[PDB]
């Protein structure tokens, strides 16, 4: 076998003294990197003077020199702005000419637009034309309105002055030409007048190797075309061409470098040596702050390649916006010395400063990439720009900017002695003598938009430049303001910005985030690489850890799913006889930790947590051999332990005291897909809530458990409270049938949480009450998509919900339902990129996929998948290695069903399943994937706000995703868990799990709600007029007291809106025994939003008669309880014997896990509380991409 | 301003569907749509699909959608004043049919 | 006030929202109370008239 990690993350060439200066500076603190810049940009009294005066003439020209023409002609509102562009893109779609003015003249001028994919898909882009502002979603039923309006109003005219305007913008300023060859006819005329042009073929993010290939065909036609124009100019007076290296590879990232080198390359060679035989420029744009260092491999190579000799044309962006924007120009420069070639430095100064910032939270690393104020990214700019002008002998300084001050600024630095060829300047089409080169789009509206979103927001946010030039609130003088001095004169010379938080700072004083790792990082893969090859010498053990020391046991290696050959430790399992006396230890152990203070509890998992975030490394290489992961799981793996114990640390300090009794002793059981996180989790908030914990590791992942344990017992847990059982799950039912087990926390597949409820249900506390169950289990997970939607979004998307992992999270997408008019394309993009995923032994970062956990999974994943080709269906799958011969793997499986009901059971594995549906069966899809009992993640790609609202209000799940993955939820961020067969509740990472393992639940924060369920109200006036006026107020009191209807923000990443909020659980099982029983019962269940069956077996019919409307809409008998459900929850009165029948009844019953809660009449009488409303409501969590759309509206600002 | 039951028959005078009850056909008034569709009206057209009624269905689905039930708007005034504006139903419609698709068409038209 | 407001609230109304399509009833008969006796008399045959009907 190959040694454990001998091959992790070997960097593509030796990293120069230059190199390793560029990754030391990727994120260093702003306040480091703003003072050597603040030098190299200062410039003389004499020369600042000459640059402001030169910036007032220049601002003044273009403040003395469209859509919003037609706006004030029709008088429209800005949604009917909107909306009119919008049916110009339509109409425009229309090839014939004359089709189309027949169409407007017959039928749309007549107000039937309707009968002729939404009008409104892309209506966020022209939202950003008619206002200069960005909307995440399309309020298509306002621009439904407003274009009804409008037509009814202005008729024919308004619409024929659409089409002409969006014509115009489409075809001349959005873009140079539809074509290359229309592009360079349109050209002429400004070369003519002294201009030169890069054109730029709109392709980028390739998706799949067919994408890659048309646009490195588009690229090669171009190149053809553009050097048959240029005709002898040359590089410098002739026109070029820039490329995007996204485009021409479908897996171009640090993690794919091989690749990268072996296939990407060659392509870029290739046009490369097109465009030296026609000697045009061939310019290599700049793109996400992770592929810098990889693209200079590619620039390297190409420079040293001697078959480019010759030729000057390649050209190189670096964004200044970047902190390492000067070590990238030093290694640049250097590199033209060494290989002799004059290389074409673009400065720009950057263009996903956004999502920089938001991808930086998410991952939680130190720091961002670029700076997080404007005037720091202008000073790096003019500090790089002096670099550059001092090089010109090497380089072709080229300064993308259309920022007068800037220019202005660099025009002086300059001086007076110039000749073409020494440098230039550049701007984007659409937005003294010295050349200029225009960047020029060439596509079809189409293939425009995702370019045209990130230009159009560049131009609307408050601090740009075209923006504040527009603004007649800014005077001259702000325009022209020194950016340098500004900077120099600060208090703190490169604070961060006030508002914007560092990923360590997500939740401020709350709790500390935990950190990642920057897989992006040569110094990080280097130093990774050597922790994970020394965790693999380690000799990993899990013994049975009792609170009088370890106990012996039958002894059994632990190997490494993916290969076999590699034995990864050894496992001591639990006798059931050492579980039944851990139980009884845990027992005598409960008085002495349940009196450790709350905080002091708090603050072991705070200890627990550091040190879990130290030990990262030799976690993440322990979690990639004993459970299969990939080391960007095994992160975001560690991460979710860090996070709960510091999240459940936080909700004990603001929550618990002396009133809050444990439990007792709490069996925790995990499963062996989140071997660490879950494991945690679970322990964890049993602990904190003062309970001592018995933890049964699944069978497959025991190591990983004992060192969780080990860092919980080094941080203070003591061994009394924190005992350790491996084993199977003879060893989980020894521990849950143990007779002093207070409360089972079991995360698993519903058949053994089944059989753990009925364990349980013979089984009631030395308080006459049942024992609580948490039980988090599978889920049949959906994604709708419909045909606004963005393809590529989309399967990105999917390819990670459906396969990260392995398939192997309880979140994983299951059934995606794409709308009919698009699913053949993006059928066909699912499986282009299905096939360039990497499937093998995960101690390499290029793998992908991994194993499935056993051979047992592997055979019932490969059963389900043989039936469904049996049946015929179809069925995509890529090819496997040799290698994998010697672990247990799972191709990534795509099959396409008929109907929903195709599907049986949760099939946990590389497997998605696709189905089709029409529009207008969409309401009806919503009812299917209802329909399966489940309800755990479910995801929903689309811009349209009628859709949100319909498919949102109609789901029955625990965890919406909104235009983004379905996976890796965040702790405190998307609390975790779901309804039906997905689970019990309170959700994981969640305000209410604490207060489910103490006798008397605290009261969360802010955990309230102002809302009162009018059926409760209605009931208790009933109840008033009925002469029940305890009863009554009581009900009314339980109107007050209910958490129905919170609605809450969490916070967390920028560019993400996620919410928490609170509604009914849907029809709760009531057992009376008396009439006042069931009065309570009933006004806890209507004052948590619910309807209720009521077992008519307690012949208290009569105690109900003649009840309002509204309430005996809600109310239903039940004489088969089993026929009636399935139900959300019970409510028992009656005394020990009576509550332990109904209870074993209850767990009779088909379908879900019902949280029981159980009152003695008496009970029910002294204590208001007697059944608590917390587990009576149910929690959604709904996360939001609102980024999606192309940019941050928020961070504009 | 005004009021239900007893004080008047609406539309509201200074509000923006007083004008449409002028005139033979009514305008769509500024700002005046939903984004939320009413659940019962949902079930009435998949009830409608299931037994073939396709015309009726449609025309169910088009009244879900340009239904402007959910509308809550906040209109421009004075500071230290919010002024809300909102589209609620307006409580048991009488229906007065006179064939099987009429009243499919007014089912819809009330429950939308 | 509320005179002048009801007029150029109708008449805005009106630029928002009237088109051929939207014919007028015909003569309308506005009869106004006498606590507004020129504020709802104004609104009311304001609205008629400008949504193209003649007043009584
Ligand atoms: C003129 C020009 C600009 C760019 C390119 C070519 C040319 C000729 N390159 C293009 C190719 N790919 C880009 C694309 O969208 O597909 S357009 C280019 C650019 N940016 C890249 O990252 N890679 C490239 O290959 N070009 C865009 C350029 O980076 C910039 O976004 C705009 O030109 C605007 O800059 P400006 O100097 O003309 O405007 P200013 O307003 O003075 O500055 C705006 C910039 O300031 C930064 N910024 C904003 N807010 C910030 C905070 N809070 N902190 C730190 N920096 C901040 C941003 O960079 C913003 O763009
Ligand atoms: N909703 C969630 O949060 C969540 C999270 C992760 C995984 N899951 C589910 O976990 C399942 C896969 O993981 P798994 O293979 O570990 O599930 P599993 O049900 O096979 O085993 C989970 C745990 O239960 C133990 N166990 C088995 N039988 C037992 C019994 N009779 N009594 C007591 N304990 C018993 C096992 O030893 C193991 O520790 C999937 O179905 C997944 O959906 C759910």
């Amino acid at each position: 076998a190959p040694a454990p990690f001998a091959d992790f993350a070997p960097p593509v060439r030796p990293q120069s003294t230059l190199r390793r200066a560029i990754t030391a500076a990727y994120r260093r603190p702003e306040t480091e990197c703003l003072p050597p810049l603040v030098e190299a940009a200062t410039q003389s009294k004499e020369i600042r003077d000459a640059a402001a005066s030169t910036a007032r003439k220049l601002i003044e020209a273009l403040r003395g020199k469209g859509v919003e023409g037609l706006v004030q002609e029709y008088s429209l509102s800005s949604q009917e702005g909107v909306a009119l562009m919008c049916l110009a893109e339509a109409l425009l779609r229309i090839p014939d000419t004359a089709t189309r003015d027949a169409l407007i003249r017959d039928k749309i001028a007549d107000g039937n637009w309707k009968s002729h994919r939404s009008l409104f898909v892309n209506a966020a882009t022209w939202g950003l034309v008619v206002t200069g502002k960005l909307t995440s979603t399309v309020n298509d039923r306002s621009l439904a309105a407003a274009l009804t309006r409008l037509i009814s109003r202005c008729g024919e005219p308004v619409i024929r002055r659409g089409v002409d305007m969006a014509m115009r913008m489409m075809g001349e300023q959005f873009v140079t030409g539809e074509t290359i060859r229309e592009a360079l006819k349109r050209s002429k005329e400004l070369e003519e007048k002294g201009f030169s042009y890069s054109y730029d073929m709109l392709g980028e993010a390739a998706t799949t190797a067919a994408d890659a290939e048309r646009y490195y065909r588009d690229y090669e036609s171009a190149i053809h075309a553009i050097g048959k124009a240029s005709a002898g100019r040359g590089i410098y007076e002739g026109p070029g061409i820039s490329i995007k290296l996204s485009a021409l590879h479908p897996r171009y990232s640090r993690a794919q470098a091989a690749r990268v080198m072996g296939e990407l390359l060659p392509r870029v060679k290739a046009l490369a040596l097109l465009a030296k035989n026609y000697d045009i420029g061939l310019n290599i744009d700049a793109e996400e702050a992770d592929r810098l260092e990889l693209s200079l491999d590619l620039l390297e190579v190409l420079c040293l390649d001697g078959d480019l000799s010759g030729w000057n044309g390649m050209g190189f962006v670096v964004q200044a916006y970047g902190k390492r924007c000067p070590f990238v120009l030093d290694f640049i420069i250097d590199l033209a010395r060494r290989s002799g070639r004059r290389i074409m430095v673009r400065l720009v100064k950057g263009a996903y400063w956004d999502a920089e910032i938001k991808r930086a939270q998410l991952d939680g690393l130190a720091d961002f990439p670029v700076f997080t104020r404007k005037i720091h990214t202008d000073v790096s700019y003019i500090a790089c720009a002096a670099k550059l002008l001092a090089a010109t002998d090497v380089v072709f300084p080229q300064f993308a900017t259309h920022n007068a001050q800037t220019l202005a600024a660099i025009y002086h630095m300059a001086g007076k002695d110039f000749h073409v060829g020494k440098y230039e300047f550049q701007c984007l089409h659409g937005m003294l003598d010295r050349p200029c080169r225009i960047y020029a789009p060439v596509g079809t509206h189409e293939t425009l938009l995702a370019y045209l979103v990130r230009r159009l927001l560049e131009n609307g946010a408050n601090s740009s430049f075209v923006h504040r030039i527009n603004d007649p609130k800014v005077s001259i003088d702000e325009l022209i303001a020194d950016p340098v001095e500004v900077v120099r004169a600060m208090p703190v010379v490169g604070a961060k910005h006030d508002r914007i938080a560092l990923p360590a700072e997500l939740f401020g004083d709350a709790r500390t985030n935990s950190a990642g790792l920057d897989l992006s990082n040569e110094e990080t893969l280097a130093s990774l690489t050597e922790a994970l090859r020394e965790s693999a010498a380690m000799k990993w053990t899990a013994l049975p850890q009792l609170a009088t020391g370890p106990a012996a046991g039958e002894t059994r290696t632990v190997l490494n799913p993916g290969d076999h050959r590699d034995v990864v430790g050894s496992v001591t399992e639990t006798s059931e006889e050492d579980a039944r006396r851990a139980v009884r230890l845990a027992a005598d152990a409960a008085p002495d930790w349940a009196a450790v203070p709350p905080s002091e509890r708090a603050a072991c998992l705070d200890r627990a947590a550091e040190l879990m975030q130290a030990r990262m490394p030799t976690l993440l290489g322990l979690i990639i051999r004993e459970a299969g992961k990939s080391a960007l799981n095994a992160i975001a793996e560690v991460r979710e332990a860090i996070d709960f114990l510091r999240y459940y640390a936080e909700q004990t300090r603001r929550t618990l005291g002396p009133g809050h009794g444990p439990l007792g002793p709490i069996v925790c059981i995990s499963p062996w897909n989140f071997p660490l996180a879950i494991f945690t989790g679970q322990i964890a908030a049993a602990l904190v809530a003062g309970n001592p914990v018995l933890a049964k590791p699944a069978e497959e992942t025991p190591l990983i458990a004992a060192e969780g344990v080990r860092i919980l017992r080094e941080a203070g847990i003591p061994a009394s409270a924190l005992q350790l059982l491996p084993g199977d799950g003879r060893v989980g039912a020894a521990l849950v049938a143990a007779a002093e087990t207070a409360g089972v926390m079991f995360t698993g597949s519903t058949e053994v949480a089944r059989l753990i409820q009925a364990q349980l249900a013979d089984r009631l506390s030395p308080a006459g009450r049942p024992i609580p169950l948490i039980a988090e289990t599978g889920g049949q997970n959906a994604m709708i998509v419909d045909s606004s939607a963005l393809a590529e979004q989309v399967v990105g998307d999917v390819i990670t919900s459906a396969f990260d992992s392995a398939g192997q999270r309880c979140s994983a997408l299951r059934v995606l339902c794409l709308q009919e008019d698009v699913a053949d394309r993006i059928l066909t993009m699912l499986k282009g990129a299905l096939h360039e995923l990497h499937i093998g032994r995960t101690d390499r970062l290029s793998v992908d996929v991994g194993p499935v956990i056993t051979s047992e999974a592997k055979d019932n994943i490969e059963k389900h998948i043989e039936r469904m080709r049996g049946l015929g269906r179809k069925v995509e799958q890529i090819g496997l290695a040799s290698e994998t011969g010697v672990g247990t793997f799972v191709p990534p499986t795509i099959i396409e069903l008929e109907k929903l009901s195709d599907l049986q059971r949760e099939v946990f594995g590389p497997v998605l399943h696709v189905i089709r549906y029409r529009r207008d069966d969409l309401d009806r899809l919503v009812d299917d994937v209802n329909a399966t009992g489940y309800g755990l993640t479910f995801g929903l790609h689309t811009r349209l706000d009628e859709t949100i609202a319909h498919v949102t209000s109609r789901i029955k799940a625990g965890n919406l995703y909104i235009n983004r993955n379905i996976i890796g939820a965040v702790v405190g961020v998307q609390p975790f868990g779901g309804r039906g067969l997905s689970g019990t509740g309170p959700k994981a990472g969640g305000p209410l799990y604490l207060g489910r393992l103490v006798t008397t639940a605290p009261v969360p924060p802010q955990h309230s709600s102002v809302h009162t369920d009018p059926v409760l109200l209605d009931f208790a006036k009933w109840l008033d007029g009925k002469g029940a006026r305890a009863e009554a107020e009581a009900a009314r009191n339980a109107g007050s007291s209910s958490a129905l209807g919170l609605d809450l923000e969490l916070p967390g990443p920028v560019g993400e809106r996620n919410l928490y909020t609170l509604h009914a659980r849907g029809r709760i099982l009531l057992v009376p025994a008396t009439e006042s029983g069931l009065y309570h019962q009933l006004a806890a269940a209507l004052a948590t939003g619910n309807s209720v069956a009521i077992d008519a077996a307690s012949g208290l019919q009569a105690s109900l008669k003649n009840l309002p409307q509204t309430v005996g809409l809600r109310v239903s008998w039940s004489k088969d309880w089993a026929a009636d459900g399935p139900f959300a929850g019970a409510l028992v009165e009656g005394d020990a014997e009576r509550i332990r029948a109904v209870n074993k009844a209850i767990a009779a019953l088909p379908g879900p896990l019902l949280l029981v809660q159980a009152a003695s009449s008496g009970e029910i009488a002294r204590n208001p509380d007697a059944y608590c409303l917390n587990w009576l409501v149910e929690e959604v969590s709904a996360s939001i991409n609102t980024a999606a759309a192309g940019g941050n509206a928020s961070l504009m600002a």
